[PDB]
């Protein structure tokens, strides 16, 4: 119910804060047009320090979009990886192809592992169950098509959040009930 | 190449211990050296020299593992596994393996990546470290179960044959 293994990726249920994590990758949500905004914005922005928010506007301005690259500044990481939520498109459809596309740019720069907040799960921005539904999905999905490409994903919830923690915990018992999984007990 | 076992999950990777993001890295050091061997060489080079002046400091304040800061790693700490010639290999090992995976629970640490200590400078064969490095993860994991963490063993990719031996190790492990 915490990690499973499958293939050549390691999946882990981690409560703790994103913004204190240590991955080559950490996971940002932002509204595009402020990222100061939300708890884990808020919590990344302050952790980085406000130089990450220099590069976001230089890189945004620009015209790098479901998902914006920065480096990490003060977090323990090398990139964070900024979903961009643009009102325009449905939340879920926002998920699905933003965590496609976070699991993409990893094989794109030999990424070994990232760590995600609960994305989508927001604040009656989609239901807890299906958040983490799509997440699995991809993750999995990502698992059989992409064999060759070592990689520790984590999914970090707050403290605090005990329901998503829950739903979390509870979806991926489901997963490994239908698959081998490397899972032991000593 | 990973496993979990309870509330640990063990991997086994092809790559540059100094290039790698865990709250803690492992340096393996002679005591009175430390710019000497694959694994203090490069976590010397990628570190930088500071976290050579906070060694010299801790030491001569002051013992099998010495912590520092990570400087230019990513990591927040950095265990110096000291290799002193007094006491056997395989003994030192054992207990620095202990002693490193007790100090995680002292810091609250989430990750930790070790180098295979003892498959280089100390001779040892490379099936006998990986046997004593996997039964201290897994006693660790069962006297430990309310800690979560991750363990790397990061071998440098031009050795197949040692992430051959770790490779081989967890399976065995699996089977049991």
């Amino acid at each position: 119910f915490n990690a499973m293994v499958v293939n050549n990726l390691t999946l882990q249920i981690v409560q703790g804060h994103i913004e204190w994590q240590t991955a080559d990758v950490i996971v940002n949500s932002v509204n595009p047009h402020d990222i100061t905004v939300g708890p884990v914005a808020k919590s990344i922005l302050q952790q980085a320090g406000v130089e990450m928010k220099s590069e976001f506007l230089a890189t945004k301005a620009k015209q790098f979009q479901l998902v914006l690259v920065t480096k990490g500044f003060n977090l323990f990481c090398k990139y964070i990886y900024h979903v961009l939520w643009h009102s325009e498109f449905p939340k879920p459809q926002i998920l699905k192809h933003a965590m496609k596309e976070c699991l993409e740019k990893c094989i794109e720069q030999n990424i070994t592992s990232i760590s995600f907040p609960a994305l989508g799960t927001g604040n009656m921005e989609i239901k807890k169950e299906t958040a983490a539904e799509i997440l699995f999905d991809e993750v999995l999905t990502f698992a059989k098509d992409h064999v060759k490409h070592q990689l520790t994903v984590k999914f970090v919830i707050f403290p605090t959040d005990l329901e998503i923690y829950k739903a979390f915990s509870s979806e991926m018992a489901k997963r490994s009930k239908m698959l081998s999984l490397n899972n032991y007990s000593v």
